[PDB]
Formats: C-alpha cells, sequence, structure tokens
C-alpha cells in the first residue's frame, strides 16, 4: 500500500499534467496522497491564476466575522460575531493595523508557537464564505470556477439528475483568523488556492483515523457532544497540536504559501490559521471514490450546522433513511 | 436602421455559427433583433442539450408556488402561496390531473383566448427559480451553465473586480402558470431554453417603448404605484394583449416550443404563460452594450422585490448614488 504512514505529499505537475484535473487527482491517489487527508500541489512555472491582484480592493465583505474564543489556550471554541460591511481595501488596512498585524517572528515554527500561546486572548476578524472567484476566465487549467459539478458527478455515477449548483468561495484572512476542526459537507473533497498574501498553516488527521479525533472531541467538549451527535459539523472547536500529541491522535501539519493549491480528501479532518492578510479561494468537488463516503457521512440534525441549497439532494438520494430527521434540523 | 418596426426576429444558426455565443448575440443585434426586446433562436439540427429527459423525475421542487389572481380577466395581480415540497414526477402527475390539465383546443390562438378569458378563475402551481441545470456537461455550444459571467463582463469593461456568482435556474410549469410583466434585474439580458413539454407564449414591449408600458401600469394599478416607484419589479402585474391594444401600447407576441431558445434584451418588458407541463432553464447575462442600461436601471427600494446576492455589487458600482437607499430596502 502506498503512503502507509499517511504523510502529506507534495506534487509538482508539469504543464502537460496540469491539463486534466480529474486525471491528476486520480494520479495523486494512486500514489497514496489521500491517506494523509491533505495534499499540496505546486502549479507549473508557466501557470498563473490571473494577471495581477491590483484591482481587488472594491470587493465587498458584506458580513465580516469577529472570532471570539472561550476555553483554554489549547482547547477552545470560537463564536462568530457579525460586524458591519467593509471593502477588501478597508479590511486589508485593518489587518495591517497595530491591533491586528502579525507580530515579529523568526520563522513559521516561531509564529505557530505564538499562535497557540496567544490566540484566545484576541478576536481577529475574518472575511469568510464570500461567493465569487478571482480566477481569470481565460485560465483554463485548475480554474476553481470551471470544475465539473458535484451534481453532474452524482448523475454520472448513480444515474439520477438532481437540482443544485456548486460555485467557489473567497476567504479574506488576517493574523490569527482560524478555521476549526471539520470535514467537508457530506465528506466531500475540497480544493483551496491561496491567491495572495501571507501563509496559511494546516493541521490534518488521516481519514482512516478520523474517529479517534471525534472521540477526543467528545471528551474535551462534553456539553457540546451531549447537544449534538455530530457537533464538529458546527465548525467551532479547536484542539492544539500539543493536546493532540498528548492524546496520541495521529495528525500532520504543513504551511501553504501564496500560489499553492491544497486538496482535502473525503473525511480528512482539518483545522488551521492565517499568518497575516491573505486571500484564498475554495470549492468542494467529488470523484467516483467519494460516493461511498457521502453515503456514510455523519449529519448534524440539531439545527446549528449551516447548510447550502445543494445539500438537500445529497442527503435525499444518498441517505434516504436520515433525510426526514435531517430536514427537520434544517 | 435595422428592424425599425421592432418585430420579433427568428434565427437559424448553422453548427459553425453556434460555436461562439457572444459573437452570435452581436450578430443578431447587427440585424436589429434587440429592437423587439425578444428573439427566438432555433439550434442547428446537429445540436442537442442532453441525451434524454428520462431521468429527471427525482428533482425536488422545494417550494412550489400557487399563483392566486385578483382583479379582472385582462388586468390582474397574482400572489404566490407556498405549497409543500414535491418531486418533478409528482408535479408532472399533478399538472396532468383533471383539475390542472390543458383543455381541448384547436391551435395556439384558441388556447391564448382561453387563457385570457379564464386565467383568473384558477390557481395553477408553478415550480420556479430552482437553482440547477439540465444541460449535459459535454454540450459545448449554448450551454447555459457555461456562459461568461456578468461579474467577469463588468470587470472586463470597467476594470473592477467584484464578488458574486451567476448560475442557471429551472422552471417547471403547467397550464395557466404565468410570468408577470417585468424586465430583468438591473435590466440584464436573459436567455431561456425550453427543455421539454408543452409550449410557452411570450409577450414583449420594445425597449424603446418601455416607458409607455410603465405609464399604463401606473394607471391600472394605482395603489401599487403609490407604494413603490418601480412596482413592476415585484413581478406580480398582468395586462392582457387586448388591454395593451386598447391603450395603444406597442408589443409583440410569439410562442416558444420545446428545443428552442429565447433571448430577452436589456429593458425589454415581457410576460407570458405555459400551455401545459414543461421545463425551461434560464440565466441572466451581459454584453458591453448592457452597461449603459445597468447604469440607468430603475430600482425597487420598498423592500418587496426579491434580490440575489449578486445584485449588491451591480448597484454599488454602477449606481453609487442609489446604493444606500436601495440597501435599506434589502
Ligand atoms: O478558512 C479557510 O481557509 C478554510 C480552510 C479549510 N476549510 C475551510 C472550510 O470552510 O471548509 C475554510
Ligand atoms: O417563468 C418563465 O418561463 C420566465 C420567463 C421569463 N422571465 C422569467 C423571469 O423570472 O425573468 C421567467
Ligand atoms: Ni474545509
Ligand atoms: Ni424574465
Ligand atoms: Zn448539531
Ligand atoms: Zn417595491
Amino acid at each position: 500500500a502506498q503512503n502507509p504512514n499517511c504523510n502529506i505529499m507534495i506534487f509538482h505537475p508539469t504543464k502537460e499534467e496540469f491539463n486534466d484535473f480529474d486525471k491528476y487527482i486520480a494520479y495523486m491517489e494512486s500514489q497514496g496522497a489521500h491517506r494523509a487527508g491533505l495534499a499540496k500541489i505546486i502549479p507549473p512555472k508557466e501557470w498563473k491564476a490571473r494577471e495581477t491582484y491590483d484591482n481587488i480592493s472594491e470587493i465587498l465583505i458584506a458580513t465580516p466575522l469577529q472570532q471570539v474564543a472561550s476555553g483554554r489556550a489549547g482547547v477552545f471554541t470560537q463564536y462568530h460575531k457579525k460586524k458591519k460591511a467593509m471593502t477588501v481595501g478597508e479590511y486589508r488596512h485593518l489587518a495591517n493595523s497595530k491591533k491586528y498585524q502579525t507580530p515579529p517572528h523568526q520563522n513559521f515554527e516561531d509564529l505557530e508557537r505564538k499562535y497557540w500561546k496567544n490566540r484566545i486572548y484576541n478576536s481577529p476578524i475574518y472575511g469568510a464564505d464570500i461567493s465569487g472567484s478571482l480566477f481569470d476566465e481565460n485560465t483554463k487549467q485548475w480554474n476553481l470556477g470551471h470544475l465539473g459539478t458535484i451534481q453532474d458527478l452524482l448523475e454520472k455515477e448513480c444515474g439520477v439528475v438532481i437540482e443544485g449548483v456548486n460555485t467557489p468561495y473567497l476567504y479574506f484572512g488576517m493574523w490569527k483568523t482560524t478555521f476549526a476542526w471539520h470535514t467537508e459537507d457530506m465528506d466531500l473533497y475540497s480544493i483551496n488556492y491561496l491567491h495572495l498574501g501571507e501563509p496559511k498553516t494546516w493541521y490534518v488527521v488521516p481519514p482512516e483515523h478520523g474517529q479517534r479525533l471525534e472521540r477526543l472531541a467528545r471528551e474535551l467538549f462534553p456539553g457540546s457532544s451531549r447537544g449534538c451527535g455530530a457537533f464538529l459539523r458546527h465548525k467551532v472547536a479547536l484542539i492544539s497540536p500539543t493536546v493532540l500529541k498528548e492524546n496520541g491522535i495521529p495528525f500532520n501539519r504543513i504551511t501553504q504559501e501564496a500560489g499553492e493549491f491544497m486538496v482535502t480528501f473525503p473525511y480528512g479532518y482539518h483545522a488551521g490559521f492565517n499568518h497575516g492578510f491573505n486571500c484564498a479561494e475554495a470549492i468542494n468537488f467529488a470523484t467516483p471514490r467519494w460516493i461511498d463516503y457521502g453515503k456514510m457521512a455523519s449529519q448534524c440534525s440539531c439545527g446549528e450546522a449551516r447548510v447550502t441549497f445543494s445539500m438537500d439532494a445529497f442527503v435525499r438520494i444518498l441517505q434516504p433513511e436520515r433525510y426526514d430527521l435531517w430536514k427537520r434540523g434544517q
């Protein structure tokens, strides 16, 4: 078996290999990349997402989110407090202000230490889940707005036509902005491109060990667990690498820099943080190998978890026994 | 000047002419098609949207709408009463039931007479604005899920990058289901493909005469006009061809059949009805010629008009003086 230790693999496709997206995902999996839950892909030197990022300041962040923490430094939850709308230009200025700017640091490891030591004592503001794309329409390779849709994948594999659409989202981050431990909706794949700015550090648990993370989370957030059998779907819980190590949870970490893609694989739990002002674009996607994961995906039915229009058909077709209960939660 | 009488033109592109969508829209306009407000395009015989429609019955209509009329036979409003969810298979069975099925009729003109005589005395159920597509992903020509986005058009023309996405919608209709007099959001173009089933009859006012329709509507719906300076944006008012003729309003009519495209042009008011069970797909789009119409588009700020996520950026960039007032309405 390839990649038995479940290491995060890094790929350097040629421009020829960068033409057929589906084919290259399949290639990565043939080398065992999916066992880690996360892979990095560095585009060929001839490739670019768009010409420049000089004209993005007028994009609106309609609902910036202030991420307020509760708990202890290595085990905490965060809630999202809505703030007034602001443009990307205004947001960038805020990110670089004395209150919010990245501190002096020696290297990525030093900054990681500072993050886990000090995150809970600040409340950074995140510009998340903004429908849109920064890929040029003329970019034909790995354009996240031009991927095959999940609805078409389900139709091709299972023969049923369903409603729903599948479009990309933008994320504008600043120092200490945080994404909580989660898998994707319906345990889909995701792909994330860091367009511009400072790095993003990722943590990931191998899909074959996801249940170990779930069990620890139940122990560490006992009230939350009693409230919902799938509370990690709420995307609010953080556990540090030190605490994961203390509890023997298998995981890996890697830092993504501007110009790099990350792919998360079905049922790969991940979490992470931004180093400073940046912009990323992400979208979910499916392959034939996903279908079995979709059929088995846990669901939140307590009502807390956010849910897109497209989710209904996924649950309806792949999980008909769970559909009525889930629908009541929606 | 081409097409000075503003007649609805019908086009028969060859398979070669069907390759470049933008180029063919520009060609139609060079022949004066836009002066009518509406054009029909019959695809080349070699073209197909998808292989079959045999597997669409499991699509969900989450919120079917019962269209309840008030007023008189030729001048009425309709409101939408929400009904329980049903699949397309269930909806098709309902459309064909004795209560809702198309009556016996001699030809399209006979059915049109019956529609305007009897519409208000029934309340048909419409499956409208369902995000999704029935085009095969391998259909490369005139695939309504693969058009250039409005956001990219605005960026190309005016140099500013904006948030937002632009995806198609499905419409499942039955006898007497009705679309009220309206122009598109921001006076955009639209394109409509009738995938399957019974015909759709359209009425349209030439863009150069849109104000004449607005003035008559103010006279015929005086309370509505007092409530909102752009109340046709609410998409609830119907005026028959007989009443339009009585009041000297220039208009044209045409019936669309399965397998045919209709394009509406900026500020072309249109209305119409379905002949029986059918399914259509539609999306808005822009060209460089649209920008001046977008800048001048009326807006509803009374709060009634529905508004997509994408609308914000359009108003923000093209109509900054109106943005604050419009935003309060949203
Ligand atoms: O905020 C991010 O960068 C991020 C990373 C991974 N996943 C998500 C998500 O919402 O799935 C968001
Ligand atoms: O219901 C339709 O077929 C239809 C036709 C034209 N326009 C619209 C619309 O919502 O713009 C809907
Ligand atoms: Ni994620
Ligand atoms: Ni319309
Ligand atoms: Zn829950
Ligand atoms: Zn209004």
